[PDB]
């Protein structure tokens, strides 16, 4: 090496592969790609069969460097396709994902969102060479959390399977902190293996309350780990994201969302300090 250093500045607006026109099936819309650079690319397959190793999901994190371990990271991904379930759980497995949030009822005014790819309770069905059962769910107000157990020589790797119903793609929730008392649990059972991978987050285009959903989840976080004083910047922390799966907050209400779910996860997480007074 030496100073002689290719500064890649924005080294990716790249999205060659989702164009591939092996993949048009596996992707619900024309322009919402996702960049090669940050694409979560499919093992296993074929090196000679086309867009073979394809799925419409990108990596996500603050930036490529920085505070703790590597800053807790999520995988921003489309609502599954009949045609493109089995290879979901091609990611979810080879991600060593552990932990999945599915922001989106599978079908929302009769406009299809998201495809089922779980089996239904107490039963048990495969995605290729992966086998999950849901063994039993468990159904909040605001969700539902399946356990699916997937095995590979049965070595179970058990998945929890958060999906929000009440946040409809047509508008954000009202006067809501359910996504907040819906990302606690979410995050404390990820708080619950170090060995966890990647969360996948996903709606069904999965760039509006997939992006919005993961940029209050990094506020949350940043804040907590920080301090309820330190700065956040909402704008930067979305085009942050942007940059690695870009339209990520959609439309209006869902920025204006972020907003209001961090002054209470702020206000919350600070009447919380009875176990303080700090007033010298």
């Amino acid at each position: 090496f030496e100073s002689l250093q290719k500064q890649e500045v924005k080294n990716l607006h790249q999205r060659l592969e989702g164009q591939r026109p092996e993949n048009k099936g596996k992707n619900r819309y024309k322009n919402i790609l996702p960049f090669d650079h940050s694409r979560v690319i499919l093992q296993g397959r074929d090196s000679n069969i086309p867009g073979s190793d394809y799925i419409n999901a990108n990596y996500i994190k603050n930036q490529l460097l920085g505070p703790d371990e590597n800053a807790k990271t999520y995988i921003a991904s489309q609502g599954c396709l009949e045609a493109t379930v089995n290879d979901f759980w091609q990611m979810a497995w080879q991600e060593n994902s552990r932990v999945i949030v599915m922001t989106t009822r599978e079908v929302e005014k009769g406009r299809n969102k998201c495809v089922p790819y779980w089996p239904e309770v107490g039963m048990q069905r495969a995605y290729g060479p992966y086998s999950v059962t849901n063994c039993g769910e468990h159904d909040t107000t605001e969700y539902k959390l399946r356990t699916l157990q997937v095995s590979p020589g049965d070595l179970i790797r058990e998945i929890w399977h958060y999906q929000y119903l009440s946040w409809p793609d047509h508008g954000v929730p009202s006067e809501p902190g359910g996504v907040l008392s819906f990302l606690d649990q979410i995050n404390q059972r990820q708080e619950s293996l170090p060995h966890a991978g990647p969360i996948i987050v996903h709606c069904s285009a999965g760039i509006g309350r997939t992006g919005t959903i993961i940029v209050i989840d990094m506020l949350m976080e940043n804040i907590s780990t920080k301090g309820l004083d330190c700065d956040i910047d909402i704008q930067k922390t979305i085009q942050m994201v942007r940059a690695q799966r870009s339209g990520m907050v959609q439309t209006e209400a869902q920025y204006k969302f972020i907003y209001v779910a961090i002054a209470q996860f702020i206000e919350t997480t600070k009447k919380k300090l009875e176990v303080l007074q700090s007033q010298k």
